[PDB]
């Protein structure tokens, strides 16, 4: 009963990415780890507690990825087709689950939620980053509204795909990504 | 009641179309949708009785008032570019709507997708009539062969503009997209007078 909120943080992540976030329950989440009525209400009294702490863990999960799209990548145009290419990484989950950061800011944005501000920093870290690697990669002038536009094309393919059941599209969509992504950089 | 209990159903199913987008599908409970025709617990149900039976005619309003909202694209149009213009505009008009509420299109099937919901292939045919239409129009343009693929790219930056304008709460971001996306019509349409 110590480090293990961090335990149900993460099953509650799973759940909600999953699941959607207003659908799951104490129910689901306590049963994912393993607990009681008693042994869970100890660590939580409210859902809206328990997102507050995934959007936070989410946030890491973004960032700490981000990163080691920072390392692997060698290059500009490298460290921002690890983005790109995300898509292709998961294309089952997305296809199904749609988006994580997407779908839970749309799911907070239609409920009213008082944290979309908090689950749409997800959204502001993959755009701050985007527009670092467009400055290192050669529109350090444009970096800004590339950065909102690629985000944007991403949530379209990755919304009609989970809608369409098309993981094909996913495919189509990431090609005209990559070619648009063509002439628009400069040589390096 | 007669002839009439037809338009005591539409009554309900009128009042919920409306709150489904702009509350979520799931949300919007019995009781709110009985506070909004203000009937008795008693004709609600003789109409209705899950909220899936209320989704299921909330659908086909929704792809009665598509189609004949396509049909103003077409009528008021003379021009494939005319008549596809009509799909990016959308997004200006309902900038408002849009911004806080969503695409009333995509945010219905997420949430029936996110909830493994059974309407959605339903709620999907909504998309289907954007898809086939814009195709349709991509070919009188003189771009039949990419028909199909051009429809379902121009549908997926909408949703992208809408996704992210909503989350973003930025009208200024969907007025970016859609001026972008008439750029992008324009510089893909082989031209015509």
């Amino acid at each position: 009963q110590a480090q293990t909120r961090d335990q149900i943080v993460a099953a509650a992540d799973e759940l909600f990415y999953r699941q959607g976030f207003a659908q799951t329950s104490f129910v689901d989440i306590s049963a994912a780890v393993g607990i009681s009525r008693g042994n869970f209400y100890y660590h939580f009294k409210t859902k809206d507690e328990i997102l507050a702490e995934v959007i936070r863990l989410r946030l890491a999960r973004t960032a700490q990825m981000l990163a080691d799209w920072q390392g692997t990548g060698d290059s500009p145009r490298a460290r921002i087709a690890s983005f790109i290419d995300l898509m292709i990484m998961n294309r089952a989950k997305i296809t199904r689950y749609g988006c994580p950061v997407g779908s839970l800011c749309t799911e907070l944005s239609k409920l009213d939620h008082a944290a979309q501000g908090q689950a749409n920093g997800l959204f502001t870290l993959f755009r701050d980053w985007l527009q670092r690697q467009f400055a290192e990669a050669g529109c350090t002038t444009e970096a800004p509204a590339l950065a909102m536009h690629l985000l944007a094309r991403s949530q379209g393919a990755a919304t009609l795909a989970q809608s369409f059941h098309d993981e094909g599209f996913l495919r189509s969509e990431v090609a005209d990504m990559h070619r648009w992504l063509d002439n628009t950089l400069p040589m390096t």
